[PDB]
């Protein structure tokens, strides 16, 4: 009876959304996803620490159990499939990073291990999985060069980002491959993320897209989002996926008033500012092709932990499935 985001937003971008495994086995779950979404990211089953084991021997191998089952309902559901993420400096076991003896790999040996892991994980997904995450958050504004000192860059050097790429699109030269990062409208971490992006174009890397996490909070200026955008679709062939869209109902990550229950004031300016997105997010429609949530409803949100124990209320559906405020504002966007 209320319209369905994925057909609202059809002639503009797939509606997507972040899912831990538990919700295949859950019906109501299972009804508001296949009802609204026609993309799906899994939340944390396909990132590095999630794959990678080790056997007795201290011999990696490779657990596709858990992220197999993404690809087994997207299929089932006629839904595509985010993959994330392949290179992060997070959600990485540091053993990764060594040998036996718990030393730093050669860069050579690095770059070796890093070519095996996303051979095996985006060749196993071969035009199955449409659109990887192939390095997550390499930017570091207080750096000299603009690039976060993670094992990454210690290990194999400022050339892992190009590398990464390179070896996605041998493994599946169908899939769109994106850089992905927060604060990403910030606007000396975004001038760094478009001269990455625009540099590694210019030289031939096969990078397809910006994914810009739009991890936001009722502080946000949406004003530099759409300059953000503005900036980034000027790199000729880009395509934007908004990634991990959420808005926090604080004014910060650390706020000393905390709810119980959110003001009706709150969710009313909480709707007010995604509508003011969604019209930016249409406005940029020849760029933007998925805009995907990070999270089915509030009290799945990684908001209600990340930044300590406490309530929010970050995304389109409550906690008994039920359209927010800011669920009809944004259906408002179009209509
Ligand atoms: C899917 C999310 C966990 S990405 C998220 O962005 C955050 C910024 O708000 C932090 O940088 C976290 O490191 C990062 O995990």
């Amino acid at each position: 009876q209320i319209p369905s985001l994925k057909d609202v937003f059809l002639q503009d971008f797939k509606i997507g959304v972040a899912l831990p495994v538990r919700v295949f086995s859950n019906s109501m779950d299972v009804e508001l996803i296949t009802k609204h979404f026609n993309s799906m990211t899994a939340e944390n089953e396909m990132k590095p620490e999630s794959i990678l084991r080790r056997d007795a021997s201290g011999k990696i191998y490779y657990d596709f159990t858990v992220a197999d089952r993404y690809i087994e309902f997207a299929q089932k559901h006629g839904m595509v499939v985010r993959g994330h993420t392949l290179v992060w400096h997070s959600q990485t076991p540091e053993w990764f990073f060594k040998d036996e003896k718990g030393n730093l790999l050669s860069r050579e040996a690095m770059i070796e291990r890093m070519r095996e892991y996303i051979h095996t994980v985006v060749g196993r997904y071969r035009g199955k999985v449409y659109a990887w995450d192939v390095v997550n958050e390499a930017v570091d504004e207080n750096q000299p060069d603009g690039l976060r000192r993670s094992l990454w860059y210690q290990v194999i050097g400022p050339d892992y980002i190009e590398l990464a790429f390179k070896f996605a699109h041998e493994a599946d030269p169908d899939a769109l491959l994106f850089y992905n990062d927060y604060n990403e409208f910030f606007p000396k971490k975004r001038d760094i993320i478009f001269k990455l992006v625009k540099e590694m174009r210019e030289k031939g890397v096969p990078i397809h897209g910006i994914g810009m996490q739009q991890h936001l909070t009722l502080a946000d200026n949406v004003g530099w989002i759409d300059i953000a955008i503005q900036k980034f679709k000027t790199i000729s062939g880009i395509q934007i996926h908004i990634t991990e869209l959420d808005v926090s109902v604080y004014k910060s990550r650390s706020p000393s008033i905390i709810y119980q229950t959110p003001p009706l004031e709150v969710l009313k300016e909480q709707a007010e500012f995604y509508r003011k997105l969604f019209e930016i997010y249409r406005k940029h429609t020849d760029v933007i092709t998925n805009v995907t949530f990070w999270g089915l409803k509030d009290d799945y949100s990684w908001l209600r932990f990340f930044f300590g124990r406490r309530n929010d209320w970050p995304l389109l559906f409550d906690e008994n499935y039920q359209p927010k405020p800011a669920f009809w504002s944004v259906i408002e966007s179009v209509s």
